[PDB]
């Protein structure tokens, strides 16, 4: 469902008042290949707000793929 996705995405990255951690966000939200959020966030260094918004938008983001 990308409509409900990107309205709940958009939700998240709005916690971020700055466009790097939303980039972060938005960027996570995207993982869907072979690699889990986990796996995937490990790579991630630029630094602690960073890889929160990435975790939290991937996370989100598998959840509402599963549902769908
Ligand atoms: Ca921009
Ligand atoms: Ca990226």
């Amino acid at each position: 469902n990308l409509h409900l996705l990107r309205q709940k995405i958009e939700e998240q990255a709005a916690k971020y008042k700055h466009s790097v951690p939303k980039k972060c966000c938005y960027d996570g939200a995207r993982v869907n290949f072979y690699e889990t959020c986990e796996e995937r966030v490990a790579r991630v260094t630029i630094g602690p707000l960073c890889i929160r918004a990435f975790n939290e938008c991937c996370t989100i983001a598998n959840k509402i793929r599963k549902e769908s």
